[PDB]
């Protein structure tokens, strides 16, 4: 009967998800969470994130901050998830990427395409740090591809930030806006100077991540070592020079 | 049975419209102010405006001031959403252009193509300027070809206003009758001078936003400097000088 086949294969499905590796308080969750999706659509999905490298604790955090990821058509899920393991995004790396990017399994590959193609021959980073730029900074899917290239000049250019350090740092997730006022702000106090021609400085600036990773607060208080009330004046003047060509 | 069909297929769009980022009463908005339309075309057309970079609150907004936008065919819609992304105005900047301008999906393709050749041929406007002057200034498409020339040529001959700066003044949202009474009162009480050849004045001119963009009584107080009856007498005579010849 059908009630009988519905019985057995929640049976199913429990048993090969607690095998997986989940917890009966997960399962729970999981179940609660298909928006009407079937039992086996529930399975068919989290088996890819399993394949993926997740776990089963993040695949819980994923699919209950992006239920929508459950009504993905299985067959072209796994057709993404064929594309997004050999771009890189295997062995669990994928975490981050779903966390704050959940439409790249919904996404067209080829705009995909275009922002691997525009990192790797127009920014020339390797393959490897594309990769890690796709992990640490999924952002760049969302972006303008002339934004995102003016952008990396910056870093490049302007701040004379060799390609591994826009990897390590993950500087590509910052608005350029952000970057450009605390970048300015030292270059102007004398805390930042411009590295040029053998990468080298008179004093050692800053890490990039005590740059921009912290918050205002702390950057001023460590980094730029000014008060809060001068900062607000500078975002002022540089925001005004900006607006004036 | 068909009554049971119809209470699941509400759940799927109610679902997805939740996924989506609309939340409480902003989902049931949609479907009350529905006149006769089908279901998967208010889903239709919701889903190019969220793909169009709209948010789920000003669709809300455009959708109940302009309900019409729901009659139009998703295939002629889809149309004009992409003629409109290439010429720069969707991925995001379309927020006060169906507000201000919501006739622009029902008009002619060649009218609004005539309007933009206008604007890059004849007024020697580039691409980036013409994107931003369509969407700040929508009623240009409404106005008439000679009507918006004749008023460009006005600031670039007769007021001296250089491309960069019509378009960052949003110059061409006011009526020729506002822009002529303002600079004209301006011009004869001496407090503007039309710049050349270099592009300089003796002294430099009130800025355009003081002038246009300001209300009469603080363009009268702070700009012209002059009481109100012999601004109203000013338009009078003006008026008059205009009908002959």
């Amino acid at each position: 009967t059908p009630v009988v086949q519905g019985s057995l294969e929640l049976e199913r499905v429990m048993s090969s998800l607690l095998d997986m590796g989940f917890s009966n308080a997960h399962i729970n969750e999981l179940l609660s969470v298909r928006r009407g999706a079937s039992l086996q659509q529930l399975l068919d999905i989290i088996s890819e994130f399993i394949l993926l490298g997740l776990n089963p604790e993040p695949v819980c955090v994923v699919l209950k901050k992006s239920p929508q990821l459950l009504k993905l058509p299985i067959m072209q899920m796994r057709k993404r998830s064929s594309y997004l393991q050999k771009l890189g995004l295997g062995e669990g790396k994928l975490k981050r990427v779903l966390y704050c990017c959940p439409e790249i399994f919904t996404m067209r590959q080829q705009d995909i395409n275009d922002t691997v193609r525009l990192l790797k021959e127009k920014c020339l980073f390797t393959v490897q740090q594309v990769t890690k730029i796709l992990h640490s900074c999924p952002s760049v899917l969302r972006e303008d591809l002339g934004q995102l290239e003016y952008k990396f000049q910056y870093a490049y250019f302007r701040m004379g930030i060799k390609h591994p350090d826009i990897v390590k740092s993950e500087y590509l997730q910052y608005s350029l806006t952000k970057i450009k006022q605390r970048h300015i702000y030292l270059e102007r106090l004398g805390r930042y100077q411009t590295p040029d021609k053998k990468g080298q400085t008179q004093i050692p600036n800053p890490l990039l991540k005590d740059i921009l990773r912290v918050s205002e607060a702390e950057f001023l208080a460590r980094t730029a070592c000014t008060s809060v009330e001068e900062f607000q004046v500078f975002k002022k003047l540089l925001a005004r020079e900006e607006e004036e060509s």
